[PDB]
DNA sequence: GGGGGAAGGATTC
DNA sequence: CATGGAATCCTTCCCCC
């Protein structure tokens, strides 16, 4: 089995450039302005160019506008970067029938019974990073092994617009020094249990018993490092479909009156079901950002689906049961709706 | 004991 | 200071044969 597994490079500041090729050059931050004060919010991406001054996604356009104050600074535009993405998508399904669309992008193909070695391989990735290209503009880079694990490991080495293989020689290798915190679905919290655990590398799980790693970090989380350990990790690209589908906002300002939330929620709502299009719901969520940053929800599930109706007096009572339960103030509300007919 | 769903949350990207 | 959409997994209940 032979997995590729191509990422677009800066994608939402990338697509900005390709559309105002003008800013091609600059440093162009891509921002989620929250409507509070002046500038608040957080940088969605930003391109290479400002990157290297340390302004990425996550971070305050505050604080990015304290170190490049020149900057572009543009408001994320979702929708258009996702119909670039679809179209981008489309041109991969012309290489393999096997697709594994993970974000926005990132899509992992399995190019199995259409090449033969890995230096077939590496030629279908040149000549897909070229068919992008020209077709819409966009660099991306490839990463190319044996599995989707160590697919995608090869391309966050070789980022931005590059092409990497890792042969089942190197693979071995990695297992043996990569540093467990740089495998996907390792965030922050798990590579610190693992420290505690001594597990610094993929190799590492072996020398601990099994259960106190399942107790640690969870069955699942074990059973994927070791068989990744193992060499035996071989997950199949399936493709996903959307099993929910939701959206939250930031209020002016925090609140715990019912009155003074309902609008932002209701807004929530709308938007929620228009993403819908067509789809009915089960299942409700009222999802609510507490002021320290912490995240509670209240959900119900009806055993038919949910009408827009049912929906907005359904989200009031979750909210109120949060209220009513949680005493800190909301910084954030929004819906989330699933478990589709 | 144990299947199985629901709810609230944790963690990742 | 601190946006935001969505998947997967974990723990705790709960109904019940
Ligand atoms: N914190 C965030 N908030 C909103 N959108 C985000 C955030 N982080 C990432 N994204 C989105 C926009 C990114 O361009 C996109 C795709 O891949 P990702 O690796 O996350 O970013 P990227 O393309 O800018 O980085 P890179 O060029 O290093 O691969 O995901
Ligand atoms: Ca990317
Ligand atoms: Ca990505
Ligand atoms: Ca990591």
């Amino acid at each position: 089995m032979i997995v590729l597994f191509v990422d677009f490079d800066y994608f939402y500041a990338q697509v900005e450039e390709v559309l105002n090729p003008s800013l091609k050059g600059k440093p162009v931050v891509v921002c989620v302005f929250s409507g509070r004060f002046e500038d608040s919010g957080a940088v969605a991406t930003a391109n290479y160019e400002a990157r290297k001054f340390g302004v990425k996604a996550g971070i305050p356009i505050v604080e990015a506008k304290k170190i490049l104050p020149n900057a572009v600074y543009l408001p994320m535009r979702k929708e258009v970067y996702q119909q670039v993405s679809s179209r981008i998508m489309n041109l991969l399904r012309e290489y393999s029938e096997k697709i594994e669309i993970a974000s926005i992008d990132e899509a992992y193909l399995d190019i199995s019974d259409k090449v033969r070695d890995y230096r077939e391989a590496y030629n279908l990735g040149l000549e897909i990073k070229n068919k992008i290209l020209e077709k819409e503009k966009i660099t991306v880079t490839v990463g190319i092994s044996k599995n989707k694990v160590f697919a995608k490991i090869a391309a966050d080495m070789a980022k931005p617009n590059g092409i990497k293989v890792i042969d089942d020689e190197e693979v071995k290798r990695l297992i043996r020094e990569l540093d467990i915190a740089d495998v996907p679905g390792i965030g922050n919290i798990t590579a610190e249990k693992l420290k505690k655990l001594g597990i610094n590398k993929l190799v590492d799980t072996l020398s601990i018993e099994f259960d106190k790693l399942k107790g640690m970090i969870g069955e699942a989380k074990a059973k994927y490092l070791i068989s990744l350990a193992r060499d035996e990790y071989n997950e199949p690209i399936r493709t996903r479909v959307r099993k929910s589908i939701g959206r939250i906002v930031t209020m002016k300002r925090n609140s715990r009156n019912l009155e003074e939330i309902k609008p932002y929620l209701f807004r929530a709502i709308e938007e929620s079901y228009y993403k819908l299009d067509k789809r009915i719901p089960k299942a409700i969520h009222v999802v609510a950002v507490t002021e320290d940053l912490d995240i509670v929800s209240r959900g119900r599930t009806f055993p038919h689906g949910i009408s827009k109706e049912t929906a907005y007096s359904e989200s009031v009572k979750l909210l109120q049961k949060i209220l009513e339960e949680d005493e800190r103030k909301i910084r954030r509300i929004g819906v989330r709706f699933s478990k589709f007919i």
